C-alpha cells in the first residue's frame, strides 16, 4: 500500500527536511516566558497558559517531561516544517532550563472553548465553515509529507468569536515514506481507523481522513463519540455494526489480513446501517443529503477509497463556504 497523493514528497526534499534525528536547535531565551496557570496535563507534557514578559502577550507553554530525545526532535522538526501553514498552530519559540535542560515549546495563544460546551451551540453553517478550515490544515500537512495521526475535537482549538481554528498537538505526527511500516499505537481509540485496528502498518495520510470522519459524524448527529468502543477490539465491532461486515471482509481479503480468530468471532456478521437512521428531531437542522454523502465518502474501510483532504474541499457540502471566500 502506498499513498494516492503526496507519496514522494520526502524523496524530493533535502534529507535535512525529514531527518529529524539530525536536528540541532537554536535555543531561545528561557527568561522571556513565564508560566501562569495549568491547562493540564500530560504523560509527557504539561501545558500551561503563559506570558511573554517583553510584550505581555499570552502564550501557551508545553513543558516536555523528560523525554525521549527522538520524539522531542520529531515534534520540533515537524512544527518548524509546518510553521506558517493555514490553520496550523504556530511554534513561536523553543527554550530550555540552562541546567536541567528541560525544554518548553512556546505556542501562539488561542482563546479556545472546549468542544463539549462549544459544539452544542454550532449552526449548520458553523460546522461547514470549521470542517473546511480543518481540511485546509490537513491538506497543507499532507502536502508537506506529514501525517497528523491524532485528529480529534480535543486537538482542534477554536476561538469562536474570531472564527479562528488551529490543529494542535503534533506529538504523534510522522513523516510519510512509501512502504514504511508504522506504529499502529496512534490516534485516540474512538478515532482509530480500521487500518490501526487490523494492524495494517503501511498506512498513510488517509488515516487522518477516517479520524476527521468520526469527528464529523459526532458533530452532525450529536452522537459523541460516534464509534464508542470499550477497548480496541470492541472499537472494530462498533464500526462493523454500522458499515456492515461485507465491506470489512472485502477489505481484509484485499490487503491479505486475517483477524485473530477471537476478534473475528467478536465482530460477527452485520448489515450496513443507513446513515439516515442517526438523524432525529434534536439534530435534523445539522443533517442534509450533502452532509451524509460527505460523511459516507470519508468513513470507508479501505483507506485508498477515502476522500483526500483536497478532494474533500471540493464537496458540495462546502459550496456556501467557498462562495463567501470570494472577492
Ligand atoms: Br489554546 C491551546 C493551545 Br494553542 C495548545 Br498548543 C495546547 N496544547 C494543549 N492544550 C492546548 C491549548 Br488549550
Amino acid at each position: 500500500s502506498k499513498a494516492r497523493v503526496y507519496a514522494d514528497v520526502n524523496v524530493l526534499r533535502p534529507k535535512e527536511y525529514w531527518d529529524y534525528e539530525a536536528l540541532t536547535v537554536q535555543w531561545g531565551e528561557q527568561d522571556d516566558y513565564e508560566v501562569v496557570r495549568k491547562v493540564g496535563r500530560g504523560k509527557y507534557s504539561e501545558v500551561f497558559e503563559g506570558i511573554n514578559v517583553n510584550n505581555n502577550e499570552k502564550c501557551i507553554i508545553k513543558i516536555l517531561k523528560p523525554v525521549k530525545k527522538k520524539k522531542i526532535k520529531r515534534e520540533i522538526k515537524i512544527l518548524q516544517n509546518l510553521c506558517g501553514g493555514p490553520n496550523i498552530v504556530k511554534l513561536l519559540d523553543i527554550v530550555r532550563d540552562q541546567h536541567s535542560k528541560t525544554p518548553s515549546l512556546i505556542f501562539e495563544y488561542v482563546n479556545n472553548t472546549d468542544f463539549k460546551v462549544l459544539y452544542p451551540t454550532l449552526t449548520d453553517y458553523d460546522i461547514r465553515y470549521y470542517i473546511y478550515e480543518l481540511l485546509k490544515a490537513l491538506d497543507y500537512c499532507h502536502s508537506q509529507g506529514i501525517m497528523h495521526r491524532d485528529v480529534k475535537p480535543h486537538n482542534v482549538m477554536i476561538d469562536h468569536e474570531l472564527r479562528k481554528l488551529r490543529l494542535i498537538d503534533w506529538g504523534l505526527a510522522e513523516f510519510y515514506h512509501p512502504g514504511k511500516e508504522y506504529n499502529v499505537r496512534v490516534a485516540s481509540r474512538y478515532f482509530k481507523g480500521p487500518e490501526l485496528l487490523v494492524d495494517l502498518q503501511d498506512y498513510d495520510y488517509s488515516l487522518d481522513m477516517w479520524s476527521l470522519g468520526c469527528m464529523f459524524a459526532g458533530m452532525i448527529f450529536r452522537k459523541e463519540p460516534f464509534f464508542y468502543g470499550h477497548d480496541n477490539h470492541d472499537q472494530l465491532v462498533k464500526i462493523a455494526k454500522v458499515l456492515g461486515t461485507d465491506g470489512l471482509n472485502v477489505y481484509l481479503n484485499k490487503y491479505r489480513i486475517e483477524l485473530d480468530p477471537q476478534l473475528e468471532a467478536l465482530v460477527g456478521r452485520h448489515s450496513r446501517k443507513p446513515w439516515l437512521k442517526f438523524m432525529n428531531a434534536d439534530n435534523q437542522h445539522l443533517v442534509s443529503p450533502e452532509a451524509i454523502d460527505f460523511l459516507d465518502k470519508l468513513l470507508r474501510y479501505d483507506h485508498q477509497e477515502r476522500l483526500t483532504a483536497l478532494e474533500a474541499m471540493t464537496h458540495p457540502y462546502f459550496q456556501q463556504v467557498r462562495a463567501a471566500e470570494n472577492s
